[PDB]
């Protein structure tokens, strides 16, 4: 039955326009995002209400376990868009504790065509599988990969010519990663925050054009 959402769209939309009549004609009128957020689409980590903002303060990108790939143009033109057009200030890549995608990826089962968008989440896994396999539980191990799965999509954001660029016009741009919590509902800061060239290792940089 979608009649629910229809239902429930209206009264939404109704309840908002008694209290402000002119909210949704206001916010149509321009585009002006602070933010851009990159997170997984997992139906528990619904931006807005997760740091408490509006329609109209999050530009977002979500997909399976928040991959930022390089050659991966859906993701990077969201990033584009929101750095070159928008000019948003500051890009939250938010992964999540106990991800699916990050879980499958620790396991040897096929699920199909996500098997090759995750793999770079294998890549991590093997990397830091000396780590990983130090920790007692699997819970713990996918969570730990949930951090350092966040923490690598950070460095790939940073990593791009679209936020290299940005910073060489001198644009003011902060790429964060955080994790979020579905058992406790808390938004956590990793603190792997960029916000210059001069972070970047200098395999990485890009010379301005
Ligand atoms: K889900
Ligand atoms: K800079
Ligand atoms: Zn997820």
């Amino acid at each position: 039955a979608l009649q629910q959402l229809f239902e429930n769209n209206v009264r939404w939309a109704e309840a908002i326009k008694q209290e402000d009549p002119d909210f949704f004609a206001k916010l149509a009128r321009q585009q002006t995002p602070e933010y851009l957020w990159i997170g997984c689409s997992d139906a528990r980590v619904p931006a807005n209400e997760i740091v408490g903002m509006l329609p109209g303060d999050l530009f977002v990108h979500r997909n399976v376990a928040n991959v930022v790939l390089h050659t991966d143009l859906n993701c990077l033109s969201v990033i584009q868009f929101a750095v070159d057009v928008l000019k948003v200030k500051h890009i939250l890549v938010t992964g999540h504790y106990g991800c699916g995608g990050v879980r499958a990826s620790l396991h040897n089962d096929q699920l199909g065509l996500i098997d090759g968008w995750l793999r770079s989440i294998r890549d991590l896994a093997y990397e830091y599988r000396e780590h990983l396999e130090q920790l007692p539980t699997e819970e713990e191990r996918v969570d730990r990969l949930c951090e350092l799965n966040v923490i690598q999509q950070v460095a790939n954001v940073s990593h791009t010519s679209i936020v290299q660029n940005a910073w060489h016009r001198g644009q003011s741009l902060s790429v964060h990663g955080c994790i979020y919590g579905i058992k406790d509902g808390l938004w956590k800061n990793l603190n792997v925050t960029v916000s210059g060239l001069d972070q970047l290792p200098p395999q990485y940089r890009l010379s301005p054009l």
